[PDB]
């Protein structure tokens, strides 16, 4: 049908029609009579996942004949997705497969709503992590992705009377095509025990074993025939593990309870055992791995054939396990492995908020990893040594450099670890990075400048142009050619484009049928109705109190206030859509989620404002739902509050799908508006700079609240049970919060963002111009494609070239 | 390279091995520079199941258009073993896998080896479900076995310092490639609650619900292009279960505890709720499907289109489940839902026993399944009332048939209500059919006389003969052709060998090979030598203290005692080898596997001895192990005191394989010495009537110790520490026992039992009279097929006819 999705060849086709059946008979044991859409869908997957086997053994058997150096990227977290599509996809078969189903007389894209995303993550970071990967694969380097196989990834969110419930995320039911178990791989994990020292050095004994076995997933790059691999461990019990009988059994529970599930907080700390059990499964499980890897090709050479890439410090017991491994086991010297260590580890900052850092409590370690924390105690002497050594005299930066950290309970600051062990150190988008030289890593930063760098985040044009939004890829190709899918600085040709009529109409078409597509979708599986003329103003993101999905509601509530006041003056008709997940245990979060319900119920029936103003809660949000809404949006909401949000990715995915942005110089929001120019961006209030002005002076609630009547108005219906009837004080724990305890400023920056939403309106009201800012942001992002990302770490950190050259076929 | 494993053309074995070159790359994504000998078992195993396929789809298709009768077998123990070489059988793959697999460079055997057995049973009652499903598949039943899928079977057994040590039998580790999830037909199953009384009828309330879903396994009929069913339930959680958010999701192993374990009991009865679930589970989820799939086609018609087979009294809440479904869901009347369970519904039981019988706890039912102890109660009061009516004033007999046995705790006999719920009963050999009708059953048998039935067990000849012993259903397909394989009955054809040279010398030679073979298993396994010319006498069964096997250990310190006292007299060699697992809570049954090991310890190490006299224990015997042992063997030990072993299947094994059998008049042991006559068996011991004598006067261990010399010398040197010298004292429990609590009267049977010994070592001095005795046996050994069985339940229980016609390919 359209061109990008490749060639449709008769032979093609034949053989997947075979194929597809031949799966249908041997594999799934049906025939056409009995076949379940599920079925359907299986057939096809194998169908697909069939392509990928000859690639993945040779890319494989290639890295092993030219040994190139290997880049690890180890993660808690890889938030895939559904994976048929993009593997179509990458290996060009999208219209082959299309034509193939409809000629058996089947729906490719209702066979693709049956795949269960593979959740296996929270937000930005494990979606970084899956976009990496692709990246990687296209950009042809020898990388692994090395995590957990969660048994269940992140929740499903349902939402009853207003309220967000939890259910458990199955989704390994019916059993996942895409993976490959390696049981000869298999390798055992050692928990709890004792350091006894001998005459030739510690020794770790007693301990409990836990067994972790792979899975590996291909990695398919974009039409390169490269495909790499992610392998996720799982927990298993020894067989004589606990060995009455019966109980000695049902206990191997207990063993495999470490890859049973994903912890679902974002940005918080929950010093919980089974999580660091976790992060060390991972982190030991991958470690033998790679060096059995090294050893199958003297560890002066490590560094140069190995980079370990840490996504924050969640697998930072890498540091400590590497250098066990080099001085236990291995035998060298302690110079010498830690001089191994520091050039292999490189540290990956996502975030500033103190309450997400990780500090593990002094006597979990004792207890789980004895030998770990004495390595520990070795390193912070050692490199508290160097700062002595450097700032003689200053006792302070002496403790606040500290890996320990003193007090009622004594803590190791893992980040502290992180940047000791590592040779470099990045944030992931300017203004982030700079705050960590600034601020919480300033010492640091003194001591030894050259580790500390900049990579700015991006996101893979194929899953977030090409197979989202085919249509937007289509008449892009159209002027300029596909190059652009793997080369994403190409898309500046279409400023060429911007007085162009015929372009202007077809990307202003792209949107509509996006548009009424989504809301087709909304009436059909949620059975709410839209007005698909109106602005759709979309913030889909995790819920929390930086991000301000407080402030988009104060908003909202102003522009039904406005209309109910002079119901009959027109107002540029808006469908508001928020949506995200709140930590379980986040109460705060759950009552916003609550309000924005509340807030929907109020403005929704209320018939003088009419088809003009709708608030809709987005159910589940995930990446399998980010793909329908984003091609959809008109308006991009990133209203953190100035220094808050280290990056955000969200942002970039709506600026290549021809939505325009409102937002806060924050994160990667300034380099965005910074390669657009500002005056196709609306940028409003407070920069980092005021926001420190304002925390010097203290920040008063009650003076916005004193001097801007409409937000008094607000805040006196909330109050009074305006949008609680039957509950008049449901609220006060979010009016209290906005009164007197509020880290984010919300009362600060309202004025400017209401003022900002008006030029929004403004210049929606003309399409023309509305639609040429559009062509202005799609045409310079560019820079945010994670093949810019990958290239900038593979040159400045893991000391590799990026190669675009195709494997043969 | 031999007949009866079929042909092996050339396009057969070109398309085998372009199958198996398929499957090791796309199934498995390996090549052979690194596929490892599991990969190639994978590979093969995918390349034989793939010719399964269209027999089962059709098969399946066929009962749908013709709408027979249905059979469902519905047991806990499936003792399967091991399935690439049976299907192979089956379907007359053999020489051709074995020809392809030749010309790939690789040898079947080996990989045969590396398939984990499906050990999901205990012994003889699971093996008889096994070789049940086989001979209804070979007779063209509409059958199907329902079970549960346990995530771990009967555990491995390691012996350590001579004791048994039990380990987790993870058979599913590496994946199963038999079977097929069915999640399109998962079920709930209910548990606790409440019973709620309203005006039409009680209703079950607040119950907690558990998942069951579905695996299919194929069964193939023997060479006849059918492929029954057999499906085995799994626990899933829901996914709202329990649902602070963690602890939620890590309690679902609670609900899934239910599938995951089989406990290893053997004619024992543990009053553990976990096993109550499992009973329940199985038995609700095989009954919503049968009736699904019964309406897919008025109550009136479900016995003539439905027939539950009972395997023992495990699935016994069948019976109120069924009243509950009919009367409380379907809103039938009693009487009329009671006509029609009595009339689907047969129980056959297993032992004797009196602490095997299933007596469950009241306040556990009224806890679990509150509605069904309710039914439970209504259908005793009936039963009451009629038996109240057939013998009026008879009031010992009303308690003692009472379904409700009084006393400290109130407990239900599971055993009486399949009796008054099922329209037959059988016992598993004549004479323990006979028992059943004079003794424990008696008052039944008065009241209802028809219902009961005989049904001899049996093995099929697939399994337990054309797969483990080719070499002997070769030589005799030589002389007789290849029908007698689904007609066990022609081997009488081979009375007419009885004298010719050539068949005696062929059978002897078969033996010898077989010995080989074994002798050469056990070195390279295990490291154990042993002299193959002597007579290999073996006892393999589960451990327990009515099987005697002390009394065989007793023989062989009389034979080590003997040669002691006599060195240099001549005595034929004997290899003595016992095996089998002990449950694991059962003391004396460990303390007669350290005895055993004790004997071995001092006996296979005296100088004087030689290789006259050799004692191995054989660890983790289970099914694979049988097939290697069995067509090894000699002498057949079947020694249980008269009267405590149902039948015993082992034995039958053991006939048709060439072995001569020691035993006493108990089981199917009194049938086999019917079929091939008194002179070809060796027969020793009290008969029933003799221990009933000895029960009346009471029996005085004391009275035998005082009589017989060799006797009490072996119960001193037991006593005095000659074979534990270490622990001089280890075996007085087992003294102890013998001398004050013996309930299976060891001693008594003393006497005759050696003195047969030396009836069977003068026998095998003579080769070839030794060798027309086993031809006599193999050759009367028809009776003791499962099709003969099966054949008789079909046409005497289920009212159908078997039929040995072809399906179409
Ligand atoms: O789908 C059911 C099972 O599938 C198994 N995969 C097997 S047998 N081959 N895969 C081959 C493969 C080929 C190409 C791919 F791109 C990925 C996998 C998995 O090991 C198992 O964990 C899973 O439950
Ligand atoms: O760099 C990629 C993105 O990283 C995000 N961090 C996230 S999701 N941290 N989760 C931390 C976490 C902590 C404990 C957990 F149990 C789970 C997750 C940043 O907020 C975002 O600005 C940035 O774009
Ligand atoms: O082997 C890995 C997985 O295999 C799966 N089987 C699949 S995909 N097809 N089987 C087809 C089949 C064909 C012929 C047979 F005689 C049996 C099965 C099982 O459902 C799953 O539980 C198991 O873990
Ligand atoms: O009919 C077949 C065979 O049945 C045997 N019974 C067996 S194995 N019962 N197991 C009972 C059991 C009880 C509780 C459990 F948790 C497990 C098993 C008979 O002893 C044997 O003489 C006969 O040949």
């Amino acid at each position: 049908q359209i061109s990008v999705r490749g060639l449709a060849g008769v032979e093609n086709v034949t053989e997947l029609k075979k194929n597809f059946n031949r799966h249908l008979h041997f594999t799934l044991v049906k025939d056409r009579n009995v076949a379940t859409p599920r079925d359907y869908y299986f057939a096809l997957a194998h169908t697909v996942r069939d392509h990928l086997v000859g690639r993945w053994i040779r890319t494989q058997q290639h890295y092993y004949e030219k040994d190139p150096k290997r880049i690890y990227y180890l993660s808690l977290e890889f938030y895939m997705g559904r994976t048929l599509q993009n593997t179509m996809v990458n290996l060009a078969l999208e219209n082959a497969c299309d034509e193939a189903t409809y000629q058996l007389g089947l729906d490719m894209e209702e066979l693709e709503e049956i795949e269960e995303d593979a959740g296996l993550g929270n937000g930005g970071l494990g979606r970084l992590a899956a976009c990496f990967l692709d990246s990687m694969a296209t950009l042809g380097l020898a990388a692994y992705g090395y995590g957990i196989r969660y048994e269940f990834g992140i929740f499903n969110q349902k939402i009853c009377g207003g309220w967000q419930m939890e259910e458990a995320d199955d989704w390994l039911r019916y059993g996942n095509p895409w993976e490959k178990a390696r049981p000869e791989f298999t390798l055992p994990v050692h928990f709890y025990g004792r350091v006894e020292h001998t005459s030739q050095g510690a020794k770790w004994v007693d301990t409990q074993v836990v067994l972790a076995m792979p899975y590996d997933t291909p990695v398919p790059g974009y039409r390169n025939n490269v495909v790499n691999t992610m392998r996720l461990w799982s927990a298993k019990a020894p067989n004589d593990f606990n060995l009455g009988y019966i109980q000695a059994v049902l206990d191997r529970n207990l063993a495999e309870n470490i890859s049973r599930v994903l912890y679902p907080n974002d940005n918080f700390f929950e010093g919980k055992e089974l999580r660091l059990k976790q992060e060390y499964f991972v982190v030991a499980a991958t470690l033998q791995d790679i060096i059995r890897r090294f050893k199958s090709s003297n560890f002066d050479a490590f560094p140069d054939k190995v980079a370990i890439q840490l996504n924050d410090t969640h697998p930072s017991l890498a540091i400590p396990e590497l250098m066990r491994v080099l001085v236990d086991l291995e035998r060298l010297d302690w110079d010498k492995a830690w001089e191994v260590t520091v050039k292999t580890c490189a540290y990956t900052n996502h975030t500033v908020l103190p309450e997400a850092l990780e500090r593990w409590p002094v006597h979990l370690l004792e207890t789980l990893l004895p030998r770990h924390l004495q390595i520990i105690y070795e390193i912070n002497q050692r490199f508290l040594n160097r700062v002595a050594a450097a700032f003689p005299g200053d006792v302070d930066r002496l403790r606040r450099m500290s890996l320990v950290e003193e007090g009622a309970v004594k803590r190791i600051n893992m980040a502290h670890l992180c940047i000791a062990g590592s040779h470099a150190v990045n944030g992931v988008a300017r203004i982030h990075s700079e705050i960590l030289k600034k601020t919480i890593f300033k010492d640091f930063y003194e001591l030894e400048p050259h580790k500390f760098q900049n990579k700015t985040n991006g996101i893979t044009p194929r899953r977030w142009l090409v197979l989202c939004n085919p249509g937007l890829a289509e008449i892009i190709a159209e002027r300029i050619g596909e190059e652009y899918i793997s080369d994403l600085d190409q898309l500046r040709k279409l400023l060429s484009y911007v007085d162009d009529e015929a372009f202007i109409r077809d990307v202003a078409k792209v949107k509509q049928e996006n548009k009424l597509k989504f809301a087709a979708y909304l009436e059909r599986e949620y059975k709410v109705h839209i007005n698909p003329n109106s602005l759709f103003d979309v913030q889909v993101k995790r819920i929390h109190e930086y991000k301000r999905q407080l402030l988009n509601c104060l908003h909202v509530i102003t522009l039904y206030n406005r209309i109910k006041k002079e119901p009959n003056k027109f107002v540029v008709p808006r469908t508001v859509m928020i949506g995200g997940k709140a930590a379980p245990g986040y109460h705060m979060a759950k009552m916003i989620i609550k309000l924005i319900t509340a807030i929907g119920d109020v403005v929704n029936h209320d018939p003088v404002v009419g088809d003009r103003l709708r608030v809709i809660f987005l159910e589940n949000y995930r990446v399998s739902l980010a793909e329908k809404v984003i091609p959809a949006a008109d308006l991009s909401e990133q209203i953190s509050t100035a220094g808050t949000e280290a990056s955000g990715t969200g942002n970039m995915k709506f600026m290549l799908n021809g939505a325009l942005t409102i937002g806060t110089m924050d994160g990667a929001n300034v380099e965005m508006a910074e390669e657009a120019g500002e005056e196709n961006f609306f940028i409003f209030g407070m920069r980092v700079e005021d926001v420190d002005r304002l925390d010097q002076r203290g920040y008063n609630a009650q003076e916005y609240y004193d001097r801007i009547p409409e937000l008094r108005q607000i805040i006196e219906q909330l109050s009074s049970g305006f949008f609680s009837p039957k509950q008049p004080d449901l609220f006060k724990d979010i009016v209290n919060m906005l009164m007197h305890h509020d880290r984010f400023k919300v009362f600060a920056d309202y004025e400017e963002y209401v003022k900002c939403q008006e030029r929004v309106s403004a210049l929606y009201k003309n399409p023309r111009e509305w639609t040429r800012m559009v062509i202005r942001n799609i045409a310079t992002s560019g820079k945010f494609s994670s093949d810019r990302t990958i290239a900038q770490y593979a040159r400045e950190i893991w000391g590799v070239e990026p190669s675009r050259q195709r494997l043969p076929a």
